[PDB]
């Protein structure tokens, strides 16, 4: 409905069931993209070139062009004590977990 | 309406009215990524850790969540010949422009 922005999301891992094997944190702000990717595309809406030719060709053609759309554009990695495919619980950053920020592509 | 993956798209550029000031290519294949992140049987859908977390998270609370957007991994660039701030004919070289991967995100 309202222009690409983050939204906030906790994310309990025993929800998901991803506790067999992660052992902490209990869960996380992990947050989610939503909203419009509409024309005219501003600076903020971290846009590519080819979301900016997508809103262009999507408003003559709707019915077969969609909209670009709201998806993390920068994302970052959580520390967590975990089970390894090793048998070993360690330490590591686990990438691509958080949204940093949302865009148009 | 159907599973994340690219389908073609030419984009002509006196259609999107970019004819003016482009004054080559008259237009080029930019494709788009359409299609739910739904997870098929004989499919492979590029999926960072986030949109694995949002996809577990949307069938376990639709209504609050939505599922990851299927937004392009890979695009590449073109080069054109535009009308300078001068009006000069200048070639440069266009970041994100075409699509040549789908994935969630
Ligand atoms: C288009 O794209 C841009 C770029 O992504 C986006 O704007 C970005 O907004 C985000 C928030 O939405 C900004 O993120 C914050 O930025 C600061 C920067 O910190 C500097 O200093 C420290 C110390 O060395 C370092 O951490 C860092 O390396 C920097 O040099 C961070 O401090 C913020 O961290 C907080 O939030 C994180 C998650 O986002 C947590 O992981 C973290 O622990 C911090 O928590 C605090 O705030 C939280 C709320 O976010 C809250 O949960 C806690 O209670 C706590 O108080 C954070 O990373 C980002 O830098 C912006 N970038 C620019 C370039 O402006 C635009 O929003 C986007 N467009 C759209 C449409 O979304
Ligand atoms: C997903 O896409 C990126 C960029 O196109 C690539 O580096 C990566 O190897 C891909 N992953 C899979 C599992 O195909």
């Amino acid at each position: 409905k309202s222009s690409c922005k983050r939204h906030p999301l906790y994310v309990d891992f025993s929800d998901v069931g991803w506790n067999d094997w992660i052992v902490a944190p209990p869960g996380y702000h992990a947050f989610y993209c939503d909203g419009e990717c509409s024309f005219p595309l501003n600076a903020h809406m971290n846009a590519t070139n080819h979301a900016i030719v997508q809103t262009l060709v999507h408003l003559m053609n709707p019915e077969y062009v969609p909209k670009p759309c709201c998806a993390p554009t920068e994302l970052s990695a959580i520390s967590m004590l975990y089970l390894d495919e090793n048998e070993k619980v360690v330490l590591k950053n686990y990438q691509d977990m958080v949204v940093e920020g949302c865009g148009c592509r």
